[PDB]
C-alpha cells in the first residue's frame, strides 16, 4: 500500500492524517490576478517574491504547499520546516480550440527532478472527460501509467488532480454539466483508482455543483439534499485512495459549508488543496501596498482565513490514516 | 552495474554466455519505403505485419533476441522462437528536417508497463543527440530519458538506450566532415547517459568511427591511420561501464564483421549487436515481387548465411556483460 519513504513524506504532508494543502502553483492565472492592479507587465519577481511572501507567512498553519516549479522554487525554501511541499509537473491550461485537452509535462522535469529540488509529492493536473473520444482517453491513460510508474521508482507520493470537463459543454458551470458532474467525477476516480496508475492521492472536485442544491443555491435548484448526499457517498464508494477536494471554483464560504455537507453525507475525504479562497487579498496589497504590508495582512486576515479552513476541517475531515 | 532479480532474468533472456545477438526490426516508416519501390500499390499494413513475421518466424531461431516496433510487430513478436527475447520500441519514428533539435516523443499510447504487459523484456528507446548542441535542447532530452529510466526502474524492466549522434549543422553523418567529429559525438554521449540518474541497462551505440575512412578499408580519402581509430575503440570503452552493443546502421554486413574484429582487437570490450538491414534487406524486395514463401525462402538461405556469419565473428569478439 505505502513504502517507508512514501509514508514519510505522506506523514509530512499531513497533520494527524489529514491534509491541509496550501495552494499556490498558479502561473498564468496568478499574472493575470496582478495584472488587475498596475500597467506595466507583472515581472518575474514579484511573483516569485509574492509567492515567498504567502509561502513564509502561511505555512506554519498548513500541513503543506504545492508550488510550481517555475516561479515557486524560492518560496518552497522559505516555507515553514514542518510544512511539507508538492510540486506541479504539468504545463498549465489547455488548447482552447480543441476538445482532447492532452497532458503534458514541464519540458525540463521529471518525477527525479521534482524529488531533487525537495518535493515530498509530485502533482499532476489531468482533464478527463469520461465519455469523450476513446482514443484520446487511452493516451491520457497511457500518460498517467509513465508518472505513477515514475514517482514509484522515484519512491515519492503522486498526487493526482482530475478536472472534469464535457467535449461538447463549453461552461463546466452551467446547469447542463452540472446534471452529469457526479457521473463526470466518479466515473474518472474508479478509472484512476486502479492499481496501475500508481495514485497515491487523489485530488479531486465534489461530485456536485453546490450552487444548484437545495439550501445552497441562490439561483435554479436542480438537486434535493438527499440527491446532493448521495452523490457523495458514490464519490466514497468509487475509490479506497485517500482523497482531498480542490476549492476551486467556490467561495471560502461555500467551500466550508461543502465539506460540512460532505461530511454529514459520509464523505471520508482526506483533506483539501485550497489556495485563492486564503490569499487572494494579499495580491492587490501586494502589488499597491507593497511585500511589508503583503506580510501584515498575511499575518492577520491570512492567518483568519486559514485558521477558520483548519478548525472546519477538524470537525470534517477524516485521516488517510485509516485506509492503510 | 547493480541489477534487480528481475531486471537480471530479463537480460538472461536477451542474452546467451553474457552476449547479445539482437535482431533489429522496428522499422516502419523505413521499412514501408523499401516495400514501395517493388510495387505500384502502397504498402498495406497487412503486408509490413506479415514480412516482421516471416522475418521473426525464421531468423529469430538465430538470434538471442529480437527488436520489434509495437506498431506493426506484435503478430511477429508472438511467432519468435521460444528461446529469443523480446524487446519492444517505445520511440515515435523520425525527426523534424525542418528543425535542428530532432526532440525525442514516446508513442502515443504506450507506457514501459503496457511494454512489459505486451511480454517484451526490454524498453527500447531511441535518442538523437548532439554533446555540442543547444544546451536547453539538451536538457529538454535528458529530463526525457530520465522518465523513461524510472518507469523502466519501477516495471522492473530494463531500459535499452539506442544513442544516434548528429550536428546541428552538419547535414550528412556519412560526410568527411561528420567523420571527424564522430568519436566526440558517441564516446561524450554515452558518458553523459551512463550517469545513474538516467537508469540505462544497455546502450546500443555506433562504433565511434566511420570505418570508410580509415587506412586500409578507405576507398577514397583516408582520414585516419589504424592506430588513431584503434584509439577511438579505446576511448569509446573507456567511455561507460555499461553494458553496451554496436548498431550496424549504416553498413554492409562484412563490413560491419570485419568492424567488429577491428573493435576487439583495439581493446573494445563491447557485449553484443543490434544488427538488422545488413541481415534481412533483400527479403524485402524477394517479399514484394515473389511473395511470402519465396521471402521464407530467402531467409532460410541468404538470411540465415548473413545471420549466421555474423554470430561466428560475434563469438570470436565480443565480451560477456556478466563481467560488469
Ligand atoms: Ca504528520
Ligand atoms: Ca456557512
Ligand atoms: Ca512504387
Ligand atoms: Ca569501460
Ligand atoms: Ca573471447
Amino acid at each position: 500500500t505505502l513504502t517507508e519513504n512514501k509514508r514519510k513524506s505522506m506523514e509530512k504532508l499531513s497533520v494527524d492524517g489529514v491534509i491541509s494543502a496550501l495552494a499556490f502553483d498558479q502561473r498564468g492565472a496568478l499574472k493575470r490576478m496582478m495584472a488587475q492592479h498596475q500597467t506595466k507587465e507583472p515581472t518575474v519577481e514579484q511573483i516569485e517574491e509574492l509567492k515567498s511572501l504567502v509561502s513564509e507567512e502561511l505555512t506554519p498553519f498548513a500541513s503543506s504547499i504545492l508550488l510550481d516549479p517555475e516561479y515557486g522554487l524560492p518560496a518552497s525554501r522559505v516555507r515553514s520546516e514542518e510544512a511539507g511541499l508538492l510540486l506541479a509537473y504539468e504545463k498549465t491550461g489547455y488548447d482552447a480550440t480543441t476538445t482532447s485537452r492532452l497532458p503534458d509535462c514541464l519540458d525540463v522535469w521529471s518525477a527525479k527532478r521534482i524529488k531533487e529540488a525537495g518535493a515530498e509529492a509530485v502533482k499532476f493536473l489531468l482533464y478527463y472527460d469520461i465519455d469523450g473520444d476513446q482514443d484520446v482517453n487511452e493516451q491520457k491513460k497511457a500518460y498517467i501509467e509513465r508518472i505513477g510508474s515514475e514517482c514509484r521508482a522515484e519512491d515519492i507520493p503522486f498526487y493526482l488532480q482530475i478536472l472534469t470537463y464535457d467535449e461538447k459543454i463549453a461552461d463546466n458551470a452551467s446547469p447542463e454539466f452540472a446534471k452529469v458532474k457526479a457521473h463526470k467525477v466518479n466515473e474518472a476516480m474508479k478509472v484512476f483508482s486502479k492499481e496501475r496508475f500508481g495514485v497515491d492521492v487523489l485530488k479531486v472536485e465534489v461530485p456536485v455543483n453546490m450552487k444548484f442544491v437545495e439550501g445552497f443555491a441562490d439561483g435554479e435548484v436542480l438537486f434535493t439534499k438527499e440527491e446532493a448526499a448521495q452523490a457523495f457517498r458514490d464519490q466514497e464508494a468509487s475509490t479506497d485512495l485517500p482523497y482531498i477536494y480542490l476549492s476551486a471554483g467556490v467561495s471560502a464560504k461555500l467551500f466550508q459549508d461543502t465539506l460540512v455537507f460532505a461530511a454529514e453525507s459520509g464523505a471520508k475525504f482526506n483533506g483539501v488543496l485550497c489556495g485563492r479562497a486564503t490569499w487572494a487579498g494579499s495580491v492587490k496589497v501586494y502589488i499597491e501596498e507593497g511585500p511589508q504590508a503583503a506580510r501584515e495582512w498575511l499575518r492577520t486576515e491570512g492567518f483568519k482565513n486559514i485558521d477558520e479552513l483548519n478548525k472546519v476541517l477538524d470537525k470534517t475531515a477524516s485521516p488517510w490514516t485509516e485506509k492503510m
